[PDB]
C-alpha cells in the first residue's frame, strides 16, 4: 500500500512508501489510538539473527552493496558469532550508521533535518565509571565547542545477560540539582528532586543552590554508580535577560546551553546500548516554555507577570500567554548574544517542514509524532501545526528504558 | 481489556473501560498511527441485515440508559423498528431518541473541548420540513434562540433524514453565518480566503456580493436533493463583536469584527444507522478559535502582520517572537470585546480547565471518555493548558457526527 499525508496550510500532499518497513507496537489498535500517551508497551539466539540480518540488510543497502560478496559474508560471519557468542558485534561503520538511522528515526524530534552530522563516539571499549566519566567529559567538551555546539552521541558498551548493562543514571548530561524544603517549597528544579536525593545519598555534597549542576551517577558492567563532578569549566551557561525588560535580570536566572539525553537506549541490529547520551542543540521553548513555566518545574510565570504589571485576577487576561512570550523571547536573545546556538520554534520547525518533504522524496516518508513535533507554544502559527504526520517505529531506533534505580540490585 | 490514562502535570491516572465499545476503525494499527489525520477511515441504501443490526444496537443503548435494560417497551421498539425497515425500507426515530442521540453524538465528539455541558443541549426537530424556505425558518429560529441576546444556548436542528441519497437536505455553508471570501484581480484576496470557493458558488448564484471584508454570507440551502437556493440572514439575527484591545487603543482602528455565534452545519449525525446530513450546531467560541486561526492562520485572514507593525515590533527575524507577541494581544482583544458586550465566550484556560473535570467525570460514571488530544490542545501556548499534560485515549463511539462530502462535488443539478 501507499499512504497520503496533507499540509492544510499548503495543500502539499506526500506519500509515503516508508512505512511498510515498521516493526515493534505503536501501542495504538484498530479500534483505539493512543498517539498522546508518552510511554505505551535480553534477546535470544532465535530472536537475535532476523532482527541482526535486517539491519545489516539495510545498512548494506544504504551503501549500494546489497547482495554483494561483502554483504553475505558480513551476514555469515554475524550468524556466526550468535551461535559461538549468543550475541555479535558491530563494525564501526555499522555502529555511526546504526547512531544516524535512530536519530533519522526518532519520530518525536524536530530537529532530524541535521541528522547526517551526528559525531558518533565509539566507546564500546569501556569498562568503568572512571572511563565512562573520561568519555563523557570529551563528549561534552567537544559538543559544547565554546558555544558552536555540535551534535554527538556516545556509545558504551552493549547490553549482554542484562545484569552488567552500562547506564547513565542522570536523565540528561548537564541538568540542575532540586531540593525539596520543610515547607513544601522547592529550590531548584523540581523535576530533579528524586534524582538529586539519590546523589546526595551516594556522597554528593551538594550547594543547595538554585542552578547546581548535578553530578554525573554512572553505571558500568552492572556494577553500582559512581559520583562524578563534572568539570566546571566545561558546563556553558547563558544568564537569561531580555533586550527591553532591564529588572529581568533581576531574575537571575540561567541555563546550560548543552541539552542532552542519556536516560535512552540505542537498538541496533537488536542489539541493545543501554548508556548513549547524545546532545544537540536547544530549541528556545525547552527552556523558555517548559524547563521555566511548567508548574512542576521552575514556574517563573507568575514572578515575570509580577514585574510586568500583568492583571492576574482574570485567566482571560491572558497573563501567563503574555509572561510566557517574552521570557521565550529573553531566552533566545540571551543565547543569541553569548553566541551559544539555539533555534527558535519559528525556524526549527520551517526547517522540520522541509526536512520531511526531502525525506518523502528521497525516503518514502518520514515517521514523526505531532504531539511531539508542534512546539509547546504559539502551535497553530507554526507550519507542522497544519502539517499531518503518519507515526511508525523504524529500527534503528532510540527507546525508552526503565530507571536504573528500579532495576538496580546494590551489593 | 482495560487501559489507562495519566496526567503528567498530577500524577492522576485514570482507568479506561469505554473503549470496548467502540465500534469502527480509528485508521492506526499496532504498525502505524494516524492521529494527525484529519480524515482517516448515494447507494448504501441498506439492506435489512445492513441496517437492522444498528438500529438494534442504538434502541439497545437508549434503552438501557433508561433503566429499561429489557423491558416490554424495548421489545416493542425492535419488533417496531423491524416491521419498518420491512416497509418504509428505513425507520423513523422517536422524539425523546432523538434527544439521547443527538446529545450523545455530541458526548462522544472526540475532537470537541467542549463536551462537560453535552446534556445540556437544546434539540429542534425539523424532521417535518420539506423545502429550504422551511429550511431557513427552522435555521432563523436556531440563530435567534442560540444567540439569545448574548448568552449563548447550545442547540441543534435536526433536518429529515438521509433515504435515498439523492433526496439528501444539506446546508451548504460550513457554518451558519461566515463571512465572504474574495478573488482580487492582484492576486490577493479580500475577506476570509477559507471561503472564496463558497463565496463564488454563492455569487455563481445570483448572490450580489457587496465586497466587504466582513460581508455574512448567505445560506444556501438543500432540501430533499433539490437545487439549493439562497437565502440572506436577517442581520438582527447575526450578532457581531467589533475587536478592540483593552490597552492598545490604536486597535479598533484596525476595522476588525467577528460573529458571535458558531454554528457547525456541514456535519453528519449519524443514529442507529439512520444519517442526518442537515444538522447545524451551535454553542460558543473559544477565544482562540477567532484568534489564533481565523485571524492568525497564513490561509485565513492573516493580520498578525498588521497587528506586528502597529506594535513596533522587530520583524527582521522570527527568533523576536514578534509573532508570538501579537498574537497575544490579538487573543486578548478579543476575549476583552466579547465580554465588554455581554456575548457568551470561554477563554483557553478556562476551557482545558473545564474539559479536565469533564474528563474525570466520563472515567466516574461512563468508564471512559474518548478525546483527541491533537484537537483538544488549544492553538497557542498549549503546554501551560492542563489538557497538554493529559493523556487521552481516542475511539469511535455511536451515535456520533461525522464529516461528509462538500455536496457540490457529489450534487446533480436540476
Ligand atoms: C541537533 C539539534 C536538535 C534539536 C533542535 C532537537 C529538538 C528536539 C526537541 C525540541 C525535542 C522534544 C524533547 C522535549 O520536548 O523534551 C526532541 C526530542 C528528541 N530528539 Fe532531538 N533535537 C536535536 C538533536 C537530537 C539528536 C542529536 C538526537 C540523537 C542522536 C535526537 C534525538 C531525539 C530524541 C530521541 C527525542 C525524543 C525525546 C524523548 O522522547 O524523550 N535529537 N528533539
Ligand atoms: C458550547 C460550547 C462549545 C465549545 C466552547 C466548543 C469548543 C470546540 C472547539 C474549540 C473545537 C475545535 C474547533 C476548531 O478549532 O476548529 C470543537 C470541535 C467540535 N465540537 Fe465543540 N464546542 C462547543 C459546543 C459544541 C456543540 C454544542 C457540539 C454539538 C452539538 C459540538 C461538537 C463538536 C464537534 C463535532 C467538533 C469537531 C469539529 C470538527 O471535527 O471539525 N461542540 N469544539
Ligand atoms: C494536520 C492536523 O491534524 C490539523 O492541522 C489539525 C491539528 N489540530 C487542530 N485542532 C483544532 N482544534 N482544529 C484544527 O483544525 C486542527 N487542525
Ligand atoms: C500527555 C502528553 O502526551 C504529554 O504532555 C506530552 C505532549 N507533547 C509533548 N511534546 C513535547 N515536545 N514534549 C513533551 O514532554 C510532551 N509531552
Ligand atoms: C539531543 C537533544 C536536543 C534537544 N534540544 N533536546 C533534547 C531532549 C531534551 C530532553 N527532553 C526529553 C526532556 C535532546
Ligand atoms: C458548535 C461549535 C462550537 C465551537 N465553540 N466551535 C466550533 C468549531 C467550529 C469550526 N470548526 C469545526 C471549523 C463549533
Ligand atoms: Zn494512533
Amino acid at each position: 500500500r501507499f499512504l497520503k499525508v496533507k499540509n492544510w496550510e499548503t495543500e502539499v500532499v506526500l506519500t509515503d512508501t516508508l512505512h511498510l518497513k515498521s516493526t515493534l507496537e505503536t501501542g495504538c489498535t484498530e479500534y483505539i489510538c493512543m498517539g498522546s500517551i508518552m510511554h505505551p508497551s535480553v534477546a535470544t539466539k532465535d530472536q537475535l539473527f532476523p532482527l541482526a540480518k535486517e539491519f545489516i540488510d539495510q545498512y548494506y543497502s544504504s551503501i549500494k552493496r546489497f547482495g554483494s560478496k561483502a554483504h553475505m559474508e558480513r551476514l555469515e560471519e554475524v550468524n556466526k558469532e550468535i551461535d559461538t557468542t549468543s550475541t555479535y558485534q558491530l563494525k564501526d561503520t555499522e555502529l555511526i550508521y546504526g547512531a544516524k538511522h535512530a536519530w533519522r528515526n526518532a519520530s518525536r524530534c524536530v530537529g532530524r533535518i541535521q541528522w547526517s552530522k551526528l559525531q558518533v563516539f565509539d566507546a564500546r571499549d569501556c569498562t568503568t565509571a572512571h572511563g565512562m566519566f573520561n568519555y563523557i567529559c570529551n563528549h561534552v567538551k567537544y559538543a559544547t565547542n565554546k558555544g558552536n555546539l555540535r551534535s554527538a552521541i556516545t556509545i558504551f558498551p552493549q547490553r549482554t545477560d542484562g545484569k552488567h548493562d552500562f547506564r547513565v543514571w542522570n536523565s540528561q548530561l548537564i541538568r540542575y540539582a532540586g531540593y525539596k524544603q520543610p515547607d513544601g517549597s522547592t529550590l531548584g528544579d523540581p523535576a530533579n528532586v528524586q534524582f538529586t536525593e539519590i546523589c546526595i545519598q551516594q556522597g554528593w555534597k551538594p550547594p543547595r543552590g538554585r542552578f547546581d549542576v548535578l553530578p554525573l551517577l554512572l553505571q558500568a558492567n552492572g556494577n553500582d554508580p559512581e559520583l562524578f563532578q563534572i568539570p566546571p569549566e566545561l558546563v556553558l551557561e547563558v544568564p537569561i535577560r531580555h533586550p527591553k525588560f532591564e529588572w529581568f535580570k533581576d531574575l537571575g536566572l540561567k541555563w546550560y546551553g548543552l541539552p542532552a539525553v542519556s536516560n535512552m537506549l540505542l537498538e541496533i541490529g537488536g542489539l541493545e546500548f543501554s548508556a548513549c547520551p547524545f546532545s544537540g542543540w536547544y530549541m528556545g521553548t525547552e527552556i523558555g516554555v517548559r524547563d521555566y513555566c511548567d508548574n512542576s518545574r521552575y514556574n517563573i510565570l507568575e514572578e515575570v507577570a509580577k514585574k510586568m504589571n500583568l492583571d492576574m485576577r482574570k485567566t482571560s487576561s491572558l497573563w501567563k500567554d503574555q509572561a510566557l512570550v517574552e521570557i521565550n523571547i529573553a531566552v533566545l536573545y540571551s543565547f543569541q548574544s553569548d553566541k551559544v546556538t539555539i533555534v527558535d520554534h519559528h525556524s526549527a520547525t520551517e526547517s522540520f517542514i522541509k526536512h520531511m518533504e526531502n525525506e518523502y522524496r528521497c525516503r518514502g516518508g518520514c515517521p514523526a509524532d505531532w504531539v511531539w513535533i508542534v512546539p509547546p507554544m504559539s502551535g497553530s502559527i507554526t507550519p507542522v501545526f497544519h502539517q499531518e504526520m503518519l507515526n511508525y517505529r523504524l529500527t534503528p531506533s532510540f527507546e525508552y528504558q526503565p530507571d536504573p534505580w528500579n532495576t538496580h540490585v546494590w551489593k
